[PDB]
């Protein structure tokens, strides 16, 4: 009697989006295309502005420490206001798990991009997108904002840990953790049209839409200055690999491409990705993206509502400002400026993403999901992703040395030091737990210290020191050392880097430590960096990256229960004055190519 078809969970989605969208007021439209953070959300204002989305953006969470049940209880109170409204449309909550879920205390956190990409193993990668997807629904969200596609080309990016390579092709390869959040496609399937299994997989977000990888002087917020064919060449491949995997949503760059800000940018948004990739799922902004279209940004709010709405923009991460833009846009709609087909292509593909997912059938948290949270089993996964991860850069000094690795497990007395050799934030580095990341003990997780603790014969003496003297060293009695230094944890505008060096002390605690005894030195880094001054002090050296929360992945290879395998996934530059430099180039002088790696044998 009283049916509805777009809640009939056995039609198809595109009669239930259609059904739906024939309902809905210009308010309830507006709404959906509308995201919001969940520091500014309310139940009333969910309510009573018909809100699409929220998020939660770096660092935002309902409290420090909180368990999962914590963040089910938030998404669904969110959830049950959406649920109140008139249509009932359920919210989709997006969150960056983009290593891990990794704002989330007691999340799995997984190597950077990076180091994936130097593990060149993209079925490694799908199982960190399953794995993720469950730590995800365990917090009760149902979004991703990852894979980053980006291919960055010069490693001052602040971003630059977040791209799996400078070589489109492992980033294509790397598209795989797609239908690992996701779900793997049905056979039949058409690209460009999303896809996710149900309600133990999340969407997924390609981004940043394009060329976030290209931006001139390393820096972004920036110009991505090349032409048509590098873009296709280089930055645009992976995007249509993402299609063939039907990603839900793609987020679009800061960024400009050719001083064409890409959030204005209709040729590419709606020409290429829509029209020519033929893109079915929906469009979202970069946070304040729209804002940052004019100069100063925010500085012409009304412009930027029109320009990214008639670029083919579909969801609006606003983040804060809701009621501005909600009221400029229904302006806008109410004037003419935009066409009503224009909101309705935007509605259309939000609605084709939440119908698509099983939204309308499970909008609320799973509580039986919230023990997948940091679940043993993922953080094996992560320990393997760990050790895959590391390049050997060097293992002797001299090509008659014996190789210092793998270490042996017994010995009377080892030495364990460095800055960053027992602190679990520096491993993890950006994106963990607060936006920038952190120092010390920031969730739940094994340091190097730890692991080398733990993998040892119950005879070895283990010391840490963190910056011990040279004297300190060569009294010990050590049969050697473990030293681990580098950088401390960035995103873009403080990572945005001109020199490239690791901070203070982190080559004088190598010097000292390998000027008293045999020495391999773990840098982890979100990039190459300055290294010869450290190759040339150090036995062995290993680039271990950002190996993130299971520090036992660098000591399973330290002490060779597995071999060494990672290649660079990027090239290792002598200087910067060198960079731009990437592998292809004309002028081509590496201290290490694209693809180097030492490898052992398991002992
Ligand atoms: C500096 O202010 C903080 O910015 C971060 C990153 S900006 C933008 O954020 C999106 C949603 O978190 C990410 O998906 C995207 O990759 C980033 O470019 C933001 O997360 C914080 O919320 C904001 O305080």
């Amino acid at each position: 009697a009283d049916y509805v078809l777009y809640k009939d969970a056995t039609k198809p989605v595109e009669d239930r989006v259609a059904d739906l969208l024939g309902r809905m007021t210009l308010a309830e439209k507006i709404g959906q295309m509308t995201q919001i953070e969940r520091l500014v959300a309310t139940p009333d204002v969910l309510r009573d502005n018909f809100i699409g989305s929220l998020l939660s953006g770096g660092g935002s969470v309902p409290r420090k420490g909180a368990t999962a049940k914590e963040w089910q209880d938030m998404v669904d109170g969110f959830q049950k206001a959406c649920m109140s409204t008139r249509l009932g449309i359920p919210m989709i909550y997006g969150i960056d798990a983009v290593h891990g879920q990794n704002n989330v205390y007691g999340a799995t956190i997984f190597p950077h991009n990076v180091g994936l990409g130097a593990t060149r193993d993209p079925y490694l990668v799908k199982r960190i997108g399953e794995a993720t997807a469950l730590e995800v629904r365990a917090t009760g969200i149902q979004y991703a904002f990852a894979p980053c596609i980006a291919v960055c080309r010069d490693p001052r990016w602040g971003r630059c840990y977040e791209s799996y390579s400078e070589d489109r092709r492992i980033v294509q390869s790397m598209t795989e953790l797609i239908p690992g959040l996701q779900g793997d496609v049905p056979k039949d399937f058409t690209s460009g049209m999303p896809f996710v299994a149900g309600k133990n997989k999340v969407a997924a977000c390609a981004k940043h839409f394009v060329g976030d990888g290209g931006t001139v002087d390393g820096i972004n917020e920036n110009n991505t200055i090349i032409n048509r064919e590098g873009l296709m060449n280089i930055h645009m491949p992976a995007y249509k690999n993402a299609m063939d995997k039907g990603v839900s949503t793609v987020m679009i760059s800061y960024s400009s491409w050719n001083g064409v800000k890409m959030h204005a940018n209709q040729d590419l948004v709606t020409g290429y990705l829509k029209d020519t990739l033929k893109f079915k799922g929906f469009v979202i902004s970069d946070w304040e993206g729209i804002d940052r279209i004019t100069t100063p940004a925010g500085s012409d709010y009304s412009y930027s509502v029109k320009a990214s709405i008639l670029a083919g923009l579909d969801m609006i991460m606003v983040p804060n400002k809701y009621q501005q833009f909600i009221s400029i846009l229904t302006g806008h709609v109410n004037g003419g400026v935009i066409p009503m087909s224009r909101i309705d292509d935007a509605v259309t593909r939000i609605l084709r993403v939440k119908f698509t997912m099983g939204l309308f059938e499970n909008p609320y948290a799973d509580p039986a999901m919230a023990e997948q949270l940091g679940k043993q089993e993922h953080r094996d996964l992560a320990r393997e992703a760990a050790r895959k991860s590391l390049v050997l850069l060097k293992n002797g000094k001299t090509s008659t040395d014996a190789p210092l690795l793998p270490l042996p497990k017994k010995a009377p007395k080892i030495l364990v030091a460095g800055s960053h050799a027992d602190n679990l934030g520096y491993q993890c580095g950006g994106w963990t737990i607060e936006f920038q990341g952190d120092t010390g003990r920031t969730t739940v997780g094994t340091t190097i210290l730890e692991a080398v603790k733990a993998a040892v014969d119950p005879s070895t003496v283990v010391v840490f020191a963190e910056n011990p003297d040279a004297e300190f060293v060569k009294s010990g009695g050590f049969s050697y050392a473990i030293v681990a230094v580098g950088e401390h944890p960035y995103t873009e505008t403080k990572g945005d880097n001109l020199n490239l060096t690791i901070p203070e002390p982190g080559l004088s605690t190598v010097q000292a430590v390998c000027g008293g005894v045999r020495c391999a030195t773990v840098l982890i880094s979100g990039r190459p960096v300055v290294v010869q001054p450290l190759l040339a002090a150090s036995d062995a050296l290993v680039a271990a990256w950002l190996p993130g929360s299971e520090g036992q992945g660098v000591t399973d290879a330290l002490f060779g229960d597995f071999g060494f395998t990672g290649r660079l996934p990027r090239t290792w530059f002598k200087s910067v004055d060198q960079l731009p430099m990437n592998v292809g180039d004309a002028h081509y002088d590496p201290l290490f190519r694209l693809g180097y790696g030492l490898t052992t044998n398991a002992t």
